[PDB]
């Protein structure tokens, strides 16, 4: 199993450069609207401490330069929504796929694009923590690069990058502005509270496991749900919500393990460790592959 | 993090290819469409396929070329090596800038594993010393490519042909080469021993220092050769001087001389990591190039 984003064009289509004096990020151009992060229109002095409404008060359409490539866009209207600007230009973007804005939760996994100057670097997959942080690879002008999931046709964007954490991990909003996590877009100190264990992930990586044949681990019991939550907690797991037990319903199926009896399975490993054994070649439990991860790279 | 090369220009070009009841990805550039020759194999031909006088059997109508809903009438055919060349009267019109590149053992790249012509998924491979790949490839994936993106101009060095007993996967270059001592006949092959990619590892660890993670260092050193006798017992590849040279940026960058992450490296394979983990592996990793270390530090 690796880490396997989506393909990258249907976003590589979008993706322009906003500049506002000498701050340039990224932004997203879906129809006739761009989308991105706010702070373009802080200058380095004022992200310090930015009073945005005011920031905004005083620019104009014309005070905007989007660009893709080099080709400039015309800015014909502006409006704030949380913490991102939507700029509306005056041509449609004729690669905009067929997409929606949708807001994940912890432990979901999702493909980033890495863009500088509205240029793709490299993609890459992610997993949101649950202390709502992402361990990016993003350098400065970073800012305004998107996660995204494609099923079937359908581009839904999750993520737009704003910022890095004193601890190296990253932050970001969804598509409407709204942040992930209790984190605000100020150039200021700002800690993660403590990261757990994505049990859920734990949990479709044994199913992986089992399918491959590797199943040393099953054993004869059952536990009940909030048993379970109350002893995985004490491990710094997260504990798991009734979502969380249906997104492993076709895992389940397809091995006829009740997530119940593997959610027993997994509060042995965690009462009494491996001893010296392995899954899927590693010591490890991995949390950063989802029942549907698990189920793409089985499938195709 | 494995981070591969934004995939558009690469999904642009695949299309679909059908010949019998055997359907697989081919690679649309300008107006050829390139393909892994067992394509044209049936049940009994894949055990000792005769591929010029299979081909020779074969027809322009015979082969089913699709492009989404457009199906790409074919103008001619002919092989090289292990790869089939469709001629179609379209030519592609997102055909980006691109070059055939054969890429050595320890290079990475980029794999756009695509079924039925469709993109599925891409992910960073490396080409290991034994000439197999770490692939993530099922039914239906052959054809999908691998490639590496220097300014606008796409290098293509891997299309995916088979899988090993072990898993892992052989293909060739777009010449229709293979890399290793393999062959595109349905039997289970064996690869040569691997080995660890030196340089590599050696700029993971750099890595892992660049993002604060420095647990293993130590303040011994070595020579080039005790270190490479040490590398060779543990069946990791000897680091060269050109090695040494291409991992100076990051030995500046850390104001750790690659000597001195040798010495580190030579520690930890002798001890193990005693339970500890770096970048959050608990495996030394080797399919991170010092250029992959770089540009993404
Ligand atoms: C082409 O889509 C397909 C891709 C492999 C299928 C499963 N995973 C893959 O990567 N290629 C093939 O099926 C090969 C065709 C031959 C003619 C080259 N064969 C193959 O990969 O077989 C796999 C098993 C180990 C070998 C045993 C043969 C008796």
């Amino acid at each position: 199993f690796r880490k396997m984003a989506f393909p990258s064009g249907k976003v590589e289509g979008c993706m322009v450069q906003v500049t506002c004096g000498t701050t340039t990020l990224n932004g997203l151009w879906l129809d006739d609207v761009v989308y991105c992060p706010r702070h373009v229109i802080c200058t380095s002095e004022d992200m310090l401490n930015p009073n945005y409404e005011d920031l905004l008060i005083r620019k104009s359409n014309h005070n905007f330069l989007v660009q893709a490539g080099n080709v400039q866009l015309r800015v014909i209207g502006h409006s704030m929504q949380n913490c991102v600007l939507k700029l509306k230009v005056d041509t449609a973007n004729p690669k905009t796929p067929k997409y929606k804005f949708v807001r994940i939760q912890p432990g979901q996994t999702f493909s980033v694009l890495a863009c500088y100057n509205g240029s793709p670097s490299g993609v890459y997959q992610c997993a949101m923590r649950p202390n709502f942080t992402i361990k990016g690879s993003f350098l400065n002008g970073s800012c305004g690069s998107v996660g995204f999931n494609i099923d079937y046709d359908c581009v839904s964007f999750c993520y737009m990058h704003h910022m890095e954490l004193p601890t190296g991990v990253h932050a970001g909003t969804d598509l409407e502005g709204n942040f992930y996590g209790p984190f605000v877009d100020r150039q200021t100190a700002q800690a993660a509270g403590t990261d757990t264990t994505i049990t859920v992930n734990v949990l479709a990586w044994l199913y992986a496991a089992v399918i491959n044949g590797d199943r040393w681990f099953l054993n004869r019991f059952t536990t009940t749900l909030n048993d379970f939550n109350l002893v995985a907690m004490k491990y710094n797991y997260e504990p798991l919500t009734q979502d969380h037990v249906d997104i492993l319903g076709p895992l389940s199926a397809q091995t006829g393990i009740a997530v119940l009896d593997m959610c027993a399975s997994l509060k042995e490993l965690l009462q009494n460790g491996m001893n010296g054994r392995t899954i899927l070649g590693s010591a490890l439990l991995e949390d950063e592959f989802t029942p549907f991860d698990v189920v793409r790279q089985c499938s195709g």
